[PDB]
């Protein structure tokens, strides 16, 4: 069988996409097993529970196996031993990264806000009906990725596809299911600082400099008030533990549609150079900022070249 698998530190898109593409492949006689490279966030765990699904199989070694990649095309986000596997498919909505194959494959890549939007196109192409349970987690993955359409990564294709999936899943109020997800993401009390920093954390090599960026998306930025000092202490620790130039944590308020960024950097004027807004006691408010890959990373990469 093939293993359908998303990126290291799986998000809803990577997990819901794996289940959604595995089902499709099994229905068209191309045997497939959903898999993951890490634990589910409470967000993803809630989505699976609500629509009645088991987590994909936890699997880290793929040497000698067939692999269908979801929601990236990067070596670093792939399984450690991806070079010893055979990539038979990629479905994604990112820039084309450094993954390569020695064998013919499928690529379904589109400039949209969510892999699950593309996977919906795959069902239509194959003329396989989307079961109500699958439609719902597919829906939720797109609301997760596009932040209920508020993220500037949201495209026309994502909106029309959610509207389509909502009817198939018999969800009347897709926006209420979206807010239900971000409420679960907003329940941060009692969670160790490190679990929160690493929930959605990525390392970047920006012109020789190692820059780590976490992000939490919540309904109200006030939930972080009592734990914020523990966060600032833990991003200092983590900067040392990895010998990082910079560790930044995005606290993203999806109602104000902005991000408070906690900063520890070897560069004192980092946020002044990249965004034209300086940090004040290792903190800066970034109005309108929702997306790491669109509004945060480009401007940092530009400042490490300059
Ligand atoms: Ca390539
Ligand atoms: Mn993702
Ligand atoms: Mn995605």
């Amino acid at each position: 069988s093939m293993y359908v698998v998303g990126h290291k530190i799986p998000d809803s898109d990577s997990i819901c996409g794996a289940i959604a593409l595995a089902y499709l492949k099994n229905q068209i006689g191309e045997p497939a097993i959903a898999a993951r490279l890490g634990e589910l966030s409470p967000e993803t765990a809630f989505i699976l529970e609500k629509f009645g699904f088991e987590a994909p199989e936890y699997k880290t070694s793929y040497a000698g196996e067939e692999v269908y990649i979801v929601d990236h095309s990067e070596i670093t986000q792939a399984p450690d031993d991806i070079a010893q596997a055979t990539i038979v498919g990629i479905v994604d909505h990112h820039k084309l990264g450094d993954l390569t194959t020695s064998t013919p494959l499928e690529c379904w890549i589109r400039p949209v806000g969510c892999s699950n939007t593309v996977i919906k196109m795959m069902y239509d192409f194959y003329q396989v009906k989307i079961p109500a349970n699958i439609a719902g987690i597919m829906m939720c993955a797109i609301l997760s990725d596009t932040v209920i359409f508020k993220s500037p990564t949201c495209t026309t294709a994502d909106i029309r596809c959610v509207e389509a999936l909502a009817e198939i899943a018999g969800v009347e109020d897709f926006k209420e299911v979206g807010m239900d997800m971000f409420k679960v993401k907003s329940a941060v009390e009692g969670t160790p600082a490190r679990d929160l920093v690493m929930r959605d954390f990525k390392d970047f090599n920006m012109n020789g400099n190692l820059v780590g960026i976490g992000q939490l998306e919540v309904i109200d930025l006030a939930v972080f008030d009592d734990i914020k000092a523990d966060l600032e202490a833990d991003i200092a620790k983590l900067k040392v533990e990895g010998n990082r130039h910079s560790v930044l944590l995005l606290l993203t308020d999806i109602m104000k549609e902005g991000s408070e960024m906690l900063v520890v950097s070897d560069s004192a004027d980092l946020t002044e150079r990249a965004y034209g807004k300086p940090t004040v006691d290792g903190r800066v408010w970034l109005d309108g900022v929702l997306s790491r890959k669109k509004q945060v990373v480009p401007a940092l990469q530009d400042a490490f070249q300059k």
